[PDB]
């Protein structure tokens, strides 16, 4: 089977576990999990980073066969291209690739204002960011049934996880968005994602790592 | 004709220009000028930024007929699949994906460090970090032609310029390493290259924007 090594918290990981559930993949996870506060032991995990056989080493990682990959986002066009998740047209290509970039640099807005030692000095600011972000998502979007078009499309793991995590920070941020809202439901309930998210192995949370000033657990 | 929208410097654009000119694409620049400090004006792009038809407004930005795209690494892509400079098998595509986002991780350790008013005191250590990084890509490209395979590729572009610049930083960074040192010579030896880099066109500086404590002239 297939091994998706990351840390014990959803972060970086989700949308690649979302993505290996709906494409039916046989995987397993090799989890690191990370010692509390205050040196957050990392040894579990530094102990064997250089000793898998990976490029450039790093988390998350995925291992099928003869294939060893690092980077988030490559993981993911990976198990797209294995199981026809990519655009066809040039215009739908076009969309996941805008996406995919965008996807992360939000991502990382966000993940660089909880990690943040400043969080609470620094969360009235973001507060007010947020309305403009996902005014571009619901833009994009449009009438679209998905981000890239028609058909399901890895990107869209990307933009229900990026979304989501805005969503679980500010309850509120898509109210005025009701096609990103009818978005996030048609996700949830495509039926391998159902069946995956109200069972056992769905990881709630934490969002991010002990460090992070919020969304930890 | 072909616009690219970018700051008056070398920056993210680099790689796209270096694409543009090999492929031999029809392209004019649209440059946009910085203030000098302390308000290091951006007025000449917020001017247009939001009229210009683009789904996440950015810097650097490729309009192509209908086409508006932003995200360097979709401008990249873009330009890619037009001329066929994608790899094709998928051990080729696995090392472009892994590659193209291991640059932009190996290029935001880099400009984080000269872009941070604290660079003089975190030099040392960043210096310190380097040849383990340049190691990776060395053996990463092994005796490969290119870093997919023997057909030059688009992320051998990326890889070109993000070494370039740490060889700039560091000017004995590719030393140790001579298969790096044969990539580069034979980059810069394409036709189409050595002529784009033998015109006064050429920004090979600045390397950033004017509030870059490193490269900001
Ligand atoms: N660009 C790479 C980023 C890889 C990475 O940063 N991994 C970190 C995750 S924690 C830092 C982190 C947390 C959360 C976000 N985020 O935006 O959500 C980004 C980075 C790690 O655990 N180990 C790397 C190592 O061995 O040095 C990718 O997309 O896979
Ligand atoms: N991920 C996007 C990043 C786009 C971006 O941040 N552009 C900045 C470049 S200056 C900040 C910057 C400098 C250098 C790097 N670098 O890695 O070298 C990254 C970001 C800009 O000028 N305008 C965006 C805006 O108007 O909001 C991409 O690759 O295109
Ligand atoms: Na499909
Ligand atoms: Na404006
Ligand atoms: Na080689």
């Amino acid at each position: 089977p297939m091994i998706l090594g990351y840390w014990d918290i959803r972060g970086l990981a989700h949308a690649i576990r979302l993505l290996l559930e709906y494409t039916g993949s046989d995987y397993e996870e090799k989890i690191y999990s990370m010692g509390d506060a205050p040196d957050y032991d990392r040894s579990q995990w530094l102990s064997e980073k250089f000793k898998l056989g990976l490029d450039f080493p790093n988390l998350p990682y995925l291992i099928d066969g003869a294939h060893r990959l690092t980077q988030s986002n490559a993981i993911l066009r990976y198990i797209a291209r294995k199981h026809n998740l990519c655009g066809e047209t040039e215009e739908e290509k076009i969309r996941v690739d805008v996406l995919e970039n965008q996807a992360m640099d939000t991502r990382l807005d966000f993940a660089r204002v909880c990690y943040n030692p400043d969080f609470e000095k620094l969360k009235p600011g973001f507060l007010k960011e947020i309305p403009e972000k996902m005014k571009l998502f619901s833009e994009f979007l449009g009438k679209r049934t998905w981000f890239a078009g028609d058909k399901l499309n890895y990107v869209d793991f990307l933009a229900y996880d990026v979304l989501d995590v805005y969503r679980i920070f500010e309850p509120k941020c898509l109210d005025e968005f009701p096609n990103l809202k009818d978005f996030m439901s048609r996700f949830e309930g495509l039926k391998k994602i159902s069946a995956y998210m109200k069972s056992s192995r769905f990881l709630r949370s934490p969002l991010f790592l002990k460090m992070a000033m919020w969304g930890n657990k």
